[PDB]
């Protein structure tokens, strides 16, 4: 009857998102804001990005991960391997290195946490060694998105998580740009959390536009469900 998290309680329904992004990837700057809404008891995240600065200099595709995996649904009986929710209202650290095969990486560092009853995900990313006409920079990636899954283990050490998971963008050509993410996350708070045994996340994404919207945009309809454990 209690909450495998204290955290957890505070997902039971639709939780309103913001999404701040700043960004240097060689040395174009960008900044992204997000606005939307997640309900984890459907595993269900629905967002507006938008380029504050103009133009995007990458392809929003090479963005989705970065810009809330407390909103995935975890079956009731994973519950207890929920580190995200467990992590709120403090929050945790989300960080990663993204690895376009053949081409450059991008750096994040985010921290995801509540600001009143607002689920907040703020961001700094750095992109380096990216090819001029690569793939990102060339912007020669189409505007989809394919469903993954999000390996995740218990860094006990650290008190957090890890996941490694491999990202497919289709390229206009018809082959596929592979960003390998690793990434780690801890806890911002000194409250206890819950270390997952061995498990993953498995995605799917819907990519939009917004007809009336001018500016560089994307529309994001995201659908996230733990597995790999039986009961
Ligand atoms: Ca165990």
């Amino acid at each position: 009857a209690i909450a495998m998290s204290k955290g957890e309680e505070l997902f039971t329904g639709v939780v309103p998102i913001l999404v701040e992004l700043d960004g240097d990837v060689n040395g174009h700057k960008f900044s992204v804001s997000g606005e939307g809404e997640g309900d984890a008891t459907y595993g269900k995240l629905t967002l507006k990005f938008i380029c504050t600065t103009g133009k995007l200099p990458v392809p929003w595709p090479t963005l989705v991960t970065t810009l809330v995996q407390c909103f995935s649904r975890y079956p009731d009986h994973m519950k207890q391997h929920d580190f995200f929710k467990s992590a709120m209202p403090e929050g945790y650290v989300q960080e990663r290195t993204i690895s376009f095969k053949d081409d450059g990486n991008y750096k994040t560092r985010a921290e995801v946490k509540f600001e009143g009853d607002t689920l907040v995900n703020r961001i700094e990313l750095k992109g380096i060694d990216f090819k001029e006409d690569g793939n990102i920079l060339g912007h020669k990636l189409e505007y989809n998105y394919n469903s993954h899954n999000v390996y995740i283990t218990a860094d006990k050490q650290k008190n957090g998580i890890k996941a490694n998971f491999k990202i497919r963008h289709n390229i206009e050509d018809g082959s596929v740009q592979l960003a390998d993410h690793y990434q780690q996350n801890t806890p911002i708070g000194d409250g206890p959390v819950l270390l997952p045994d061995n498990h993953y996340l498995s995605t799917q994404s819907a990519l939009s536009k917004d007809p009336n919207e001018k500016r560089d945009h994307m529309v994001l309809l995201e659908f996230v469900t733990a597995a790999g454990i039986t009961h």
